[PDB]
């Protein structure tokens, strides 16, 4: 054992033993022994053996066991699970991606990957496999459109700034990789998402505040999200926050807020409560953007943007 079917069964059987001592050590030894040969199969110090290993992992449900029992495997083992999972995920048979097709009928794997962020010993592992899953649109849809997507807002506000930071990479990708899927989601779930997104903009975690601010701007810049940008830059309270984040203590918060603020002003069809705020603050803004990070410069698109914004406020 030798040959994929036997390796999978040996891995399956020992993980079971671990789900239950002293007999656990030999099982972990046999788990590691099986994971090492599984990587060996994928590489090889044979194409169909990889195709067989793939087929056997599906049938055994071992892809689900390994995610469900990830805390039972050791440090070096958890990463081997991550690597193998991620290899099989990209396997192709023509224009078909079987593992994605498989995962659509085995969706609990995805849900037990998102839920893994609440388990510090496996959070980073789960996040790594999850970002790989959601690279594929059907898997991203399931994740994004689940009610458990909103758990992300909790995961990034964590007190573990490496877990929280990793969760944001996944949160961020889901909202940006598959544009249409992401745009449909935001339009349909606007009020709730942005009611939660504002909370990210007041974070005690600085990294979460800046990175959220940077993302807000990028979203507002993408076409697909046009309907969302228009609705966004139509609320006085949202603008009131962005001019307020412009005067923030942090140089970088000011800069990221700028790229959100910039969209508010360039809007031709402003609403009265948006227009009134700009007129009432016309002279203050014209003076402000004239002294705003001129030391930066070199960004050249930034300098020209300031010139554009100042001209705009003047011609209101």
């Amino acid at each position: 054992a030798m040959a994929p079917a036997d390796i999978v069964k040996n891995l399956k059987d020992n993980m079971t033993i671990l789900e239950k001592d002293k007999k656990a050590e030999k099982a972990s030894e046999e788990v590691s022994k099986s994971l090492l040969s599984m990587k060996e199969i994928l590489y090889g110090t044979q194409t169909e053996a990889v195709a067989q290993l793939a087929q056997e992992l599906y049938n055994s449900g071992l892809l689900s066991t390994l995610v469900a029992d990830l805390q039972l495997i050791d440090f070096e083992g958890k990463k081997d699970v991550a690597q193998i999972f991620n290899d099989i995920l990209r396997r192709q048979i023509g224009t078909r991606t079987p593992t994605v097709e498989y995962l659509c009928t085995q969706q609990n794997i995805l849900f037990m990957l998102l839920k893994g962020y609440e388990s510090p010993d496996i959070a980073l592992n789960c996040g790594i496999m999850l970002r790989e899953c959601i690279r594929h649109e059907p898997l991203a849809k399931i994740t994004l459109c689940s009610e458990q997507f909103y758990d992300f807002f909790r995961y990034v506000e964590m007190s573990t700034f490496d877990i929280a930071s990793d969760a944001f990479a996944t949160f961020k990708d889901l909202l940006t990789r598959h544009k249409v899927l992401s745009a449909e989601f935001l339009e349909q779930h606007y009020d709730r998402f942005f009611s939660e997104y504002e909370k990210l903009l007041h974070s005690e975690n600085y990294v979460t505040k800046r990175q959220s601010l940077k993302l807000l701007g990028e979203l507002l810049l993408d076409r697909h999200n046009f309907t969302i940008m228009t609705k966004y830059i139509s609320k006085p309270e949202n603008l009131k926050l962005m001019m307020n984040l412009l005067r923030d203590k942090s140089r970088n918060i000011q800069f990221e807020a700028f790229h959100v603020f910039k969209v508010f002003v360039a809007n031709p069809n402003k609403t009265p409560p948006i227009l009134d705020i700009l007129l009432k603050n016309q002279t203050k803004l014209i003076e402000f953007l004239s002294k705003f990070q001129n030391d930066r410069a070199e960004d050249e698109q930034f300098s020209d943007e300031k010139t554009y914004l100042i001209k705009q406020i003047r011609d209101l």
